[PDB]
């Protein structure tokens, strides 16, 4: 029996897709980053990478723990290239935040509806979430050079 | 209290740790900024912020379980070390001990079948292996 609603599972596998795309992309700045011979920001984009799939890990196992099911989508193609260091670390930034917005309004939703577990669960990903958008904004104030 | 007694004395003596690895990253935002490195000593603050809301999240957990929190004193920390990468060894070995603390708290209510408390610590385990690599890779950095 699923004790989740159907549209809170619906928006837990969205996020859980949108944590694959974010693998994805940052797996894809990497290609970016190793081609241009920046090979220490690669190997900080695979580690990101290898990181958002085990978020993505973490929302698969809540659902069915919670009786839902996944199902997994197309995967769009990321972008390869990026007019150089800032452009690329900008787009993670952006990113970061669209990801934070999309965990924000599943937190919404699930407090209308009640439901305590789910609430419990998205608070640890607000928490890395405001990390990782002040990581990338460290990098960034770095360059700035 | 729905936590064994062992439980809580190694959540809050955990609790106590974190409490020191904060004032431990504060310590070492004095040395660099003393010594000039203003942006290693604004991630050595961000990490001291951090360790007192890692802190703050097992006093939830043991009031939230029926548990009472006691602060023990808090040690001096070292304020100086013989260069950076002495200092960021120092920050790494201290993760390092904090994992292996955390890991044992977990293996404890592994066997105790305590499975909030299971899920609960599972959370900093990834944090200290993402915490850990942290340190590694600004090491390795160093070494160039
Ligand atoms: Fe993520
Ligand atoms: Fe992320
Ligand atoms: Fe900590
Ligand atoms: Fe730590
Ligand atoms: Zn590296
Ligand atoms: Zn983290
Ligand atoms: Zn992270
Ligand atoms: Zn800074
Ligand atoms: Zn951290």
């Amino acid at each position: 029996m699923m004790v989740i609603s159907e549209k809170v599972r619906k928006a837990l596998n969205d996020q859980l897709n949108r944590e694959i795309y974010s693998s994805y992309l940052y797996l894809s700045m990497a290609t970016y980053f190793d081609a241009e011979g920046f090979k220490e920001f690669a190997h900080w984009m695979k580690k990101q990478a290898q990181e958002e799939l085990t978020h993505a890990m973490k929302f698969y196992e809540y659902i069915y723990e919670r009786g839902g099911r996944v199902e997994l989508e197309a995967i769009e193609k990321p972008p390869s290239n990026w007019n150089g260091i800032k452009d690329a670390f900008e787009a993670a930034l952006k990113h970061e935040e669209f990801v934070t917005q999309s965990i924000y309004n599943i937190l919404e939703l699930a407090s209308e509806e009640k439901d305590h577990a789910t609430v419990s669960f998205l608070k640890w990903f607000v928490d890395e979430q405001v990390e990782e958008e002040d990581q990338v904004r460290e990098i960034l104030d770095l360059l700035e050079k």
